[PDB]
């Protein structure tokens, strides 16, 4: 695929200031509402909104956000659940007086689905009497650590109870965010100096779920990389040195998202996320560290990077997490050998026909 092309791809897709800023404007309503509700209750008087600049998750396209309710707790301790290295069980460092959030206290673990649920019946309440905005709660998601939204029939909201934790980052993510060779040695320490989240997604444990354990979530670092994503301090700054690095990611979530789009009606792309398609691109962006590796009249070139190396990821069934290097997000636990073989074929057959997806 010619650059060009690649790009006349993304154009069509630009979304009208008009469009995306009353999406903005709705579910900033909504949050706002939302935020001052939970401060009624002595266990979310915490609760602020996490890194949120209200920019919509899909391409197309303005119709779906993810938003993280941060909560500011004590001093955390962490007691990693049976090595899945993403998950944790938490505790308190002092815990004499009776918490605000001794409530969820099962034991001295702090249960991730009492506060999940209240968290949740908390928001239902309000979500009746909005004024102005008809708001709807959608059904819980298998396994989400979520509260999920529909405004006006028309925009989904995920809303993330997130634990913050100003300590220093679990061991499991020692050798996690290799960006030494990319964005530096010494912008890894700051942001490692940045507090990290836990979200109520619980570990499996048997044909269930491992109730109180929370999960490592790193959004914001997320967001802090793609925003500031050059090895050149001014990298998209000006015009000899706008890179292709925010164009690629957009294809490739594009094209995930244009496959399970087709094919809603097999079970076989449900497991799969623009989530994925960040970590492959993270990685990509940690093995082509340079500039110059993603210049402009190389989107062409760069694409095929993401997409092969994505396809490799399938076929090996291996994608680590970009911040916890030992869980594999394509693990055959979490995605079956089939799905991935089918994703793998349809993105084959779209490169080797110029992505019949890609056009209108
Ligand atoms: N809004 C939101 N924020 C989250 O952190 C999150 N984590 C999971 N989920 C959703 O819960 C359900 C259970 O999925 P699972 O955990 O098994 O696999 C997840 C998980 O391993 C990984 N993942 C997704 N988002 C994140 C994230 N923010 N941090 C780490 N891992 C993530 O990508 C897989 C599929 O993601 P989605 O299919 O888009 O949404 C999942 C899914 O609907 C989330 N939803
Ligand atoms: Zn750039």
């Amino acid at each position: 695929m010619g650059a060009s092309k690649l790009r006349a791809v993304l154009e069509k897709l630009k979304l009208s200031r008009d469009d995306i800023s009353t999406a903005a404007g709705m579910v900033k309503g909504v949050v706002d509402h939302l935020l001052l509700r939970l401060k009624c209750d002595s266990a979310f008087r915490g609760v602020g909104l996490l890194n949120t600049g209200s920019y919509y998750e899909h391409v197309k396209a303005p119709n779906e956000f993810d938003v993280m309710f941060k909560l500011e707790v004590p001093r955390i301790q962490l007691e990693e659940y049976s090595n899945t290295r993403a998950y944790y069980f938490v505790k308190f460092k002092r815990n004499p007086k009776e918490n605000p959030l001794s409530q969820f206290l099962e034991g001295e673990i702090l249960s991730a689905s009492k506060m999940l649920s209240k968290f949740r019946k908390i928001i239902k309440e309000e979500i009746n009497d909005i004024k102005d905005t008809d708001v709807i709660m959608k059904r819980k998601r298998g396994g989400s650590p979520a509260v999920t939204l529909l405004i006006s029939e028309k925009i989904s909201v995920d809303i993330t109870l997130a634990l913050e934790s100003k300590s220093s980052w679990p061991a499991s993510t020692q050798e996690g965010l290799r960006i030494q060779n990319w964005l530096s040695a010494k912008v890894r320490k700051q942001l490692r100096l940045k507090p990290f989240y836990l979200v109520p997604k619980h570990a499996k444990e048997g044909n269930g779920f491992q109730e109180e354990t929370w999960r490592l979530s790193f959004s914001h670092i997320e967001k802090e990389i793609l925003n500031n994503h050059g090895k050149s301090k001014t990298c998209c700054e000006n015009k000899e040195e706008k890179c292709c690095r925010k164009d690629c990611l957009k294809l490739m979530k594009y094209l995930l998202e244009q496959l399970k789009e087709r094919f809603k009606d097999k079970k076989h792309l449900d497991k799969f996320s623009s989530y994925h398609v960040k970590t492959a691109f993270f990685h990509v962006c940690t093995q082509n560290p340079q500039d110059s590796q993603w210049d402009r009249k190389d989107l062409g070139l760069c694409f095929d990077n993401c997409v092969t190396y994505f396809l490799q990821c399938l076929r090996t069934e291996k994608l680590e997490n970009y911040f916890i290097p030992e869980f594999n997000l394509f693990s055959s636990n979490l995605i079956d050998k089939r799905s991935k073989e089918f994703l793998t074929k349809q993105i084959e057959y779209e490169r080797n026909n110029e992505f019949p997806v890609f056009d209108e």
